[PDB]
């Protein structure tokens, strides 16, 4: 199995406890059918020179595993999960594919593709060539057009298509089509492996409301915080608070929701603001002025508790949640030039993974920010992601914790 | 002096003939000042990383350097220049600099600038900072904006401010102020260098009408070969043809005008169609249908040779200049997907160096061109310059050839 023997399921109670298990994606072919008309629409601020992002992305897993991380490959776990499944699970995941595909199949085009699709030997094959895309070559017919399927390039951002919230899970309803139809293999894993099935869902793609993992963040057991931004509406974080307050097992009291600039390129919370100690914070100044703040009480709110509102600055925000004086370092350090500052924040400065408090992975081109982390006491586990960072996103956002170790608070 | 023993002064008559002597730069300090609002602006497709950038070009400088290429770095050539320049051009070097600036300069920072300037205690300090730009914080003043006088980032593409044209130079007036304030450098050493000093001028920047390295091709003795692209206008082509004839040294007797996609990403006729060997051509099918020609008649076409149309398709112009039929290479080799073509296009594809008949220099990163290229029978000597690309060049663009060996047509 992807998992090793000591994963139980859903474990995921802060930011930054020792990680035990997370999932992860190395771009795959994917990533080849980016092209430069189709950048924009595609969500990358231009095109990765695919063998260097497949390198980088080992080096990055590497360093996972180093530290004693399983590791666990989207694909992997989605063809694990449905070489175990019931047929009909595994004949409706074709099917879901099929009708949510882009562009839209003319019904002529379904059935060579549901062909294709099912006469692939492997597991494997048949989840990578969903991933991947299919082309006129691939079914061996003419076209006016070479996508008869579009790739679905952004999956190796992990973090976004599902977020761990606790021993639950949210799987969203993705801002734009092209990652909206990576949900296809979350909806499966959750629904059908042995260790993902008991997992609750605080939220799932019918909701048609737009929420993205990157926006997530599970600060301690009592707290989350979900970013409005580019991605994450402030009317779906109240969705989700109610959705949680109908979920009896689940003992989370409190969601602050954290209004972030709505940039096209910096579009989760996560690419303005991280956790990455019991007590420490990283954040880009450029969003001083913006950053507005709303409280939800999942105790005593209600059973659709509404947002309030909180008018602290950051600083007393965030100590509000912790109880402990707040440690707020800015992108690209103390004396940082205005350049420096929105070179560093453009390429998700402020988003590191924290596989143990204080100890985070990034990319080491941010130099000036990796340099304030360790001044201000925090392991800094460089890795070279200059491909990777072109699909604006770093470490955080190329990972999803599916299990962490308690913090001692 | 950066110039090895044998250089003894202009001497290119062709694309491909043994590169003798070439005009580099490697990326100062100007690149760390592109942001992400001013892309557009300074004419970058993505930021690059800095470090990785430099370490890639000197690869590419290793690798020429390798096959016994007397390499010269724009830098250095300035400055020793500066040092032998009679103290009236050393003093108006900095005036122009100052009266060309950008953003345009106050009265009170002129003086800053200025006094700032002559301060350097050595010329390589000086040219240093005049290419990469000069902020709040170098000058130690107070200022709305940290840059006050704009770095010059483009300047690693050595191939545009001016071109060798058999033993002739043209120094452009350049589409873009960002680049127009490069040709300062490009008349200071041809100016002042002993060895360069003796170069009569084709063009030069005060004549307004835009033109750029990228478009100038020297096939052979008889035959010079211009584009009419986003940089170079057609009229300005017409004042060429117009000036060399005025020249009664020069032995060029025809101009072709090759018109091409009227890209902004893919801005001369050099990244549309180049040639490698005595016959052999590379070129992007996607311009295909936009490949229009002219001919301009250097010896009985009168004072001012008009363009004549020239209705040829491409293999037959080609082969009016050389006398042979061609041979025609195409962008990502014979059966690519469109997808492949766009994308190795995009980087440049067609931009390669001939550093003799037959053996270039180019990006790793468009592997189906490099192959194509070997299966035409021409040696290809590849270098990682991922971040370099991203400025929209290939080595063509990064370099300038200054003297040739006859080629044995
Ligand atoms: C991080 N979690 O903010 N996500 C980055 C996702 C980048 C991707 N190209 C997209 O969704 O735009
Ligand atoms: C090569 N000669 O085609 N020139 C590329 C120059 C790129 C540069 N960023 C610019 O001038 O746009």
């Amino acid at each position: 199995s992807v998992f090793d023997s000591k994963f139980k399921g859903i474990h995921v109670y802060s930011e930054i406890g020792e990680l035990e298990s997370v999932l992860v994606h190395e771009p795959g072919r994917e990533i080849d059918y980016i092209t430069p008309a189709r950048l924009d629409e595609l969500l990358f601020s231009a095109i990765l020179e695919s063998h260097d992002a497949r390198k980088e992305h080992k080096q990055f897993v590497a360093e996972l595993k180093a530290n004693d991380i399983n590791v666990v490959e989207l694909i992997d776990l989605v063809a694990e999960t449905y070489d175990l499944a019931s047929q009909e699970a595994k004949d409706k995941l074709i099917e879901e594919f099929l009708e949510d595909s882009e562009p839209v199949l003319s019904e002529e085009h379904k059935v060579v593709v549901r062909n294709f699709l099912k006469a692939k030997k492997t597991s494997r094959e048949l989840v990578e060539i969903m991933m991947a895309g299919i082309t006129k070559y691939d079914l061996g017919i003419e076209a006016d057009h070479e996508l008869i399927v579009d790739p679905m390039p952004n999956l190796y951002f992990t973090r976004d298509p599902f977020a761990s919230v606790g021993n639950g899970v949210t799987i969203h309803y993705m801002r734009y089509k092209v990652r909206q139809r990576e949900t296809l293999f979350s909806r499966f894993v959750f629904s059908n492996h042995p260790k993902l099935i008991n997992t609750p869902w605080y939220y799932d793609p019918s909701l048609k409301l737009s929420i993205e993992g990157g926006d997530v963040f599970i600060y301690n057991n009592d707290t989350l915080v979900v970013g409005v931004s580019e991605r994450t509406d402030l009317q779906t974080v109240t969705l989700l608070a109610k959705n949680i307050v109908a979920n009896k097992e689940c003992e989370f009291k409190r969601i602050v929701a954290i209004n972030v600039p709505k940039w096209t390129n910096l579009m989760h919370l996560d690419t303005w603001l991280t956790m990455l100690d019991k007590d420490k914070f990283l954040y880009s100044p450029i969003a001083n002025d913006v950053f507005k703040f709303w409280d939800y009480d999942l105790v005593n709110g209600g059973a659709e508790p509404q947002p309030v509102e909180n008018g602290l600055p950051l600083e007393g925000l965030l100590q509000s949640i912790i109880n402990k004086k707040p440690v707020l370092i800015p992108i690209a350090g103390e004396g940082a030039s205005q350049m420096e500052i929105e070179r560093e924040t453009h390429f998700d400065g402020t988003n590191y993974l924290a596989i143990r408090p204080g100890v985070v992975i990034g990319y080491s081109r941010n130099e000036k920010t990796n340099a304030a982390l360790e001044a201000a006491g925090i392991k800094v586990l460089p890795f070279h992601g200059n491909q990777l960072s072109l699909g604006m996103g770093n470490a955080r956002c190329m990972s999803m914790p599916l299990s962490r170790k308690d913090v001692k608070w």
